[PDB]
């Protein structure tokens, strides 16, 4: 199907003319369209694959966004605005306001270089504010990651930069919005055992101990460190290796979580069953190091960020910092009148 109905020049619902593809996924694609009933405004349309799993998630996303856009019509809390939805040759399509590049695509197109710290501060504040708004509404996002944080506009300036010895684009406006509510779950809804893209998955999720709002905070921690480094901090598709990476960076997992998990697979006698002298052992031993060794400067602003990240990456979800608390963290002081 989808190839046949998402091409450039196609008209959806007698209204939206497809210009180009913005992104694609296993869920389907997002295309930029010209809205001919609204004077030519460009919009984004998500065309969802006709697979039950993804239809369910799309119907779900629509319910959630009706709730949020009603609660917050002006988008004070930076959730993307849904404009409408329709069916088109058996595919659910959801129309959104058009935004710029995701934070992932920006990093990628900049050669996997990090953001500047002042931009990270602004973006981090907005992300925390947005997701804390979700948390206030008895929702957990579950799939936060740089692909799901989008710049409102990705206009830019380009300057030669002898630090990188290369030309470089700098964002004008670092404002962002959060997208993708298809996994968002209410406190009183059923909680699936597997959630999150694996690189941003919390230890309570990996160990199947239950999860709720705090698993978003873990994800945000992961995001912030990737903005700082410009690469993914847990580059792996194996759950055991992932846990090994956590140990190398954050230290060993709390005994009480280990004893409690149904996945005794990963462990022997209250410690991770992992051979450091193995090959993957040495991969982890060199791709990963203690959190604070990732710092590129001893300047206090850097230390403030790393303190915050550390608190986000607390193993025990019951002890992990909440976004309410995180928004008062000293790292954000520079954004406030003192
Ligand atoms: N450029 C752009 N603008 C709006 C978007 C909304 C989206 C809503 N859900 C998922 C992905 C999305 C990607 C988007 N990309």
């Amino acid at each position: 199907s989808m190839h046949l109905i998402c091409q450039s020049g196609d008209v959806l619902s007698a209204r939206y003319e497809i210009v180009d593809t913005l992104g694609e996924g296993a869920f389907g694609k997002v295309v930029e369209c010209i809205d001919h009933k609204a004077g030519g405004r460009h919009v984004a349309v998500k065309i969802v694959k006709n697979v039950d799993r993804y239809c369910e998630a799309a119907r779900s996303e629509i319910q959630v966004l009706e709730h949020l856009n009603t609660t917050d019509p002006n988008s004070t809390f930076r959730c993307v605005q849904m404009l409408e939805w329709f069916e088109h040759h058996g595919h659910i399509c959801i129309v959104f306001e058009l935004l710029g590049l995701s934070t992932y695509d920006f990093i990628k197109e900049n050669g996997f270089l990090p953001f500047r710290l002042d931009h990270i501060r602004k973006m981090a504040y907005q992300i925390c504010k947005s997701v804390n708004f979700l948390h206030s509404n008895k929702l957990t996002h579950t799939d936060l990651k740089p692909e799901n944080i989008l710049f409102v506009q990705s206009d830019y300036t380009e300057a030669y930069n002898p630090k990188i010895k290369r030309d470089e684009r700098t964002l004008i406006n670092p404002d962002i919005k959060v997208v993708d509510f298809g996994s968002a779950t209410y406190d009183d809804e059923h909680h699936s055992t597997l959630v999150s893209t694996r690189h941003y998955r919390a230890p309570e999720v990996i160990l199947a101990l239950g999860w709720s709002q705090p698993c978003d905070v873990w994800s945000i921690g992961c995001i912030l460190i990737e903005y700082y480094l410009g690469f993914t901090v847990f580059p792996t598709h194996d759950s055991k290796e992932h846990l090994a990476m956590m140990e190398r960076i954050l230290g060993p997992l709390p005994k009480h979580m280990i004893q409690k998990t149904r996945k005794r697979k990963y462990f022997h006698h209250d410690r991770l069953d992992w051979d450091e002298h193995s090959s993957a052992g040495r991969y982890v031993s060199r791709a990963c190091k203690p959190l604070k060794e990732f710092m590129l400067s001893q300047d206090v602003e850097h230390e403030r960020l790393f303190d915050l990240i550390q608190k986000m990456l607390e193993y025990d979800p019951a002890k992990r910092i909440t976004l309410r608390e995180a928004l008062k963290h000293p790292f954000f002081d520079l954004l406030k009148k003192s």
